């Protein structure tokens, strides 16, 4: 069970490294149209839900 | 183990919080250059997927 | 905690479903500007973690 459980939170880890690239190729698409001040918004919840992230992947270790 | 299962399952509802901000994100680039018609079978597919990513969410509750 | 376990991995490869129809509607997004030269690494780096996770979730089951 253990092992098992370090292996879900090692896919959960990868797959969090997905999300960042998913969150940097959309702010490129976003930029490449002109400025992101109308994202500050959408930024600050993605930077709050990674923070959340963080929080539980250094607690899981 | 039981305290580990539910950090791992938080962090899987926070990661489904910033897929559905990306998804979002997503949409408003597509609707910038035009009507969105041409993406309702991904529309559909993203919104199954949540159907069951929720169903998960519950069932581990 | 084993029906849990099971449960948990299946909402990651849901998840990770919903991740590969992220990336791939910003690809189009990225193909309707011009080529996608540009974005090979970003690419490469999406294969890369998406290879993790599907040697991650072969591994779990």
């Amino acid at each position: 069970i253990v092992q098992q459980q370090n292996n879900l939170l090692r896919a959960i880890e990868a797959q969090q490294h997905l999300l960042q690239l998913t969150v940097w190729g959309i702010k490129q698409l976003q930029a490449a149209s002109g400025g992101r001040g109308g994202w500050m918004e959408w930024d600050r919840e993605i930077n709050n839900y990674t923070s959340l992230i963080h929080s539980l992947i250094e607690e899981s270790q």
